[PDB]
């Protein structure tokens, strides 16, 4: 079960208040970064359950996320006055082997 799960693209957004919900985060992101499809939150049927201060941002365009992080990487943009940081979600994809001609459907080789 090697690691990879090469597919969609999500940005690691850490350093945000729990008072906010995936609903708010998405918006605050739709401005700081253009190209966001949707935002996901990790928590037990409740964002303010484990006191987690982070959120996931899925970008339709694999790049939309790569170029969206370089904008918040330096921490130039803050959310609700709170500092935020962007990190590469995927730990290790299958780019080493296949990084070009990204295809989502091996149906026909």
């Amino acid at each position: 079960g090697s690691s990879g799960s090469s597919g969609n693209c999500r940005l690691f957004i850490g350093g945000i208040p729990k008072m906010k919900k995936r609903e708010e985060i998405l918006e605050e992101i739709a401005k700081v970064t253009e190209g966001v499809l949707d935002v996901i939150v990790y928590a037990s049927a409740a964002d303010k359950m484990k006191n987690r201060g982070f959120a996931f941002v899925e970008y339709e365009s694999h790049r939309a996320a790569a170029m969206a992080r370089r904008k918040l990487m330096p921490g130039r943009i803050q959310l609700w006055g709170h500092q935020i940081a962007v990190d590469w979600a995927e730990p290790e994809i299958d780019v080493d082997e296949d990084v070009m001609e990204t295809v989502s459907g091996p149906s026909s080789g």
